[PDB]
């Protein structure tokens, strides 16, 4: 997260870190057994880390749970990141508490102009690299689809939306991949892609979760 702020420990209790020896992606807890992340975060051997603030220090509220299965969206395209969503099942149910909590799936999509909270442990620099160890947060509005497509002509599908600031300076970044965009209490986006980070006229692009709620609900009920 570039241009954001330190969230505060466990103030985003649905935020998970995906760990394969190191943090490599974010995700969102949607019930005690399931996490939503980005398909571009797919790999084997995932440990889900819940209750995290500083990902390099055991602070006392963590739950570390291995994934038992991962399900990449059936239509994910790795060349374009269309359908950039994946479900991860926990081998044992998380113990839900005020620091480890699920985020509600959208009943309805959100409209342009709605403010959202984006969070993660990704790079905080718009040029170069600095990775924080505590969770960072950013308030950012959904941008119009026309400004999104103007920024990225020929690349935006109906399964994507842009959010952030066309002037630059505030954005998500590498390492935030797969983490949440929460608007009005619903998981509306997943950190997906963009050109650089926090660059002028290059806003963040996010998987449009509301298009996937039927698939999520049917997939978790059958797995
Ligand atoms: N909001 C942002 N500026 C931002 C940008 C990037 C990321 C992390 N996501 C990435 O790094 C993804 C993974 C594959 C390549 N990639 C990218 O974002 C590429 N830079 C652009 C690209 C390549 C192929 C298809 C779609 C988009 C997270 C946030
Ligand atoms: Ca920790």
């Amino acid at each position: 997260i570039v241009g954001g702020y330190t969230c505060g420990a466990n103030t985003v209790p649905y935020q998970v870190s995906l760990n394969s020896g190191y943090h490599f992606c974010g995700g969102s807890l949607i019930n005690s057994q399931w996490v939503v992340s980005a398909a571009h975060c797919y790999k084997s051997g995932i440990q889900v880390r819940l209750g995290e603030d500083n990902i390099n220090v055991v602070e006392g509220n963590e739950q570390f749970i291995s994934a038992s299965k991962s399900i990449v969206h059936p239509s994910y395209n790795s060349n374009t990141l269309n359908n950039d969503i994946m479900l991860i099942k926990l081998k044992s149910a998380a113990s839900l508490n005020s620091r480890v909590a699920s985020i509600s799936l959208p009943t309805s999509c959100a409209s342009a102009g709605t403010q959202c909270l984006i969070s993660g442990w990704g790079n905080t620099k718009s040029s170069g690299t600095s990775y924080p160890d505590v969770l960072k947060c950013l308030k950012a509005p959904i941008l119009s689809d026309s400004s999104c497509k103007s920024a990225y002509p020929g690349q935006i599908t109906s399964n994507m939306f842009c959010a952030g600031y066309l002037e630059g300076g505030k954005d998500s970044c590498q390492g935030d991949s797969g983490g949440p965009v929460v608007c009005s209490g619903k998981l509306q986006g997943i950190v997906s892609w963009g050109s650089g980070c926090a660059q002028k006229n290059k806003p963040g692009v996010y998987t449009k979760v509301c298009n996937y709620v039927s698939w999520i609900k049917q997939t978790i009920a059958s797995n």
